[PDB]
């Protein structure tokens, strides 16, 4: 049964609620982004209207084979009417095609559902600036002050400078980057750009990337692994055994691997600066875990909420334990007392 925090009161609507069967009273199913914990349940047999971004609707049609007649893509930053209710989709600064949803209820209540997001001051000048928001359905993934990480730009700087150094010292080194979902494409695209290579990958991953409207993409990716010196592999293969095996397959073209695992947060964050990150090494294989996050840090989240000043917060992440829930509620009250709303 669908949990309460996936239901939008005063509407026929649900958000990211595809694994519960037919939800009683739901006239339109919204999908914030194409990550499996959120789309779980969709397939070619789904026959209700699904509302989403253009990019998400490309992925629904091509990857999950949802039929066209049930996909309702909406433009961003544009007032639209759905089953009699005004909605707006906003960029969530998450993965490609990920949105936040503003709902303008018939009784005057305004609700923001962030989906998954990485808060940013740029959001303070979107259409959110223009009216009051009463209820916030909030991505609370890293809602605790231990969760600090660097900007995306600092992390990409580290990665480019590390890859360029290694390959210039050894033109026979291969770079490998791990992936298991869409998101974080900047990691592998920025490294391939500095090296003058295309990124090589499986046919299944190339297909996914071709749904993303990324400019000039035919220029940056390929299925011809032999012509590429940056390869993408499944995240599970980014270990010494998996990498040794891959290196065997390249037929003596390469004699070293430098590999990257873009994790979110790891407790190496609580002690070490990005400048100071070091790899794990075995023989001619090195693996770097880099803290490239597509969710808000604690401070980014706090800033967003203290700017928005909502009347009520509904967490959508870490809701399964009483300790988590009590922790989050304590921080929400601190924020409200410090800011004065
Ligand atoms: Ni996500």
């Amino acid at each position: 049964t669908c949990p309460f925090y996936k239901k939008i009161p005063g509407t026929g609507f649900t958000v990211d609620a595809f694994q519960y069967g037919v939800v009683e009273g739901c006239t339109a199913y919204f999908l914030t982004h194409f990550h499996s914990d959120h789309y779980a349940g969709l397939s070619k047999h789904f026959t209700f209207p699904v509302y989403c971004s253009e990019i998400t609707g490309n992925l629904l049609k091509n990857k999950l084979h949802v039929q066209e007649q049930y996909i309702h893509p909406l433009p961003l930053d544009t007032e639209c009417i759905v089953n009699g209710v005004k909605v707006v989709l906003l960029d969530a600064n998450h993965c490609p095609g990920a949105v936040m949803i503003l709902f303008y209820l018939p009784n005057g209540t305004v609700i923001l559902h962030t989906g998954d997001f990485r808060a940013d001051p740029s959001m303070e000048r979107s259409l959110l600036a223009d009216q009051k928001v009463h209820m916030l359905y909030l991505d609370t993934t890293y809602c605790s002050p231990e969760y600090t990480f660097p900007s995306q730009q600092e992390v990409i700087r580290f990665a480019i400078n590390t890859a360029f150094e290694a390959v210039t010292l050894n033109p026979h080194a291969l770079v490998v980057c791990g992936t298991y979902s869409i998101g974080k494409e900047k990691v592998f695209l920025a490294i391939a750009d500095v090296l003058g290579s295309k990124v090589g990958m499986s046919q299944e991953k190339y297909k996914t990337l071709q749904c993303l409207n990324i400019p000039e993409i035919n220029s940056l990716i390929t299925t011809d692994m032999c012509s590429s010196l940056v390869h993408l592999l499944p995240m599970m293969q980014i270990n010494f055994k998996g990498l040794q095996s891959h290196l065997k397959k390249c037929g003596g073209k390469y004699n070293q691997i430098l590999a990257f695992r873009p994790t979110g947060w790891t407790h190496s964050n609580k002690f070490t600066r990005i400048a100071d990150v070091i790899p794990q090494t075995k023989g001619n294989i090195s693996i770097y875990g880099i803290p490239y996050s597509e969710h808000s840090s604690y401070l980014e989240m706090k800033r967003f909420v203290q700017w928005l000043k909502p009347q009520k917060i509904i967490p959508t992440v870490n809701v399964g334990t009483w300790k988590s829930r009590s922790t989050m509620e304590k921080y929400f009250r601190e924020w409200k007392l410090e800011a004065g709303y």
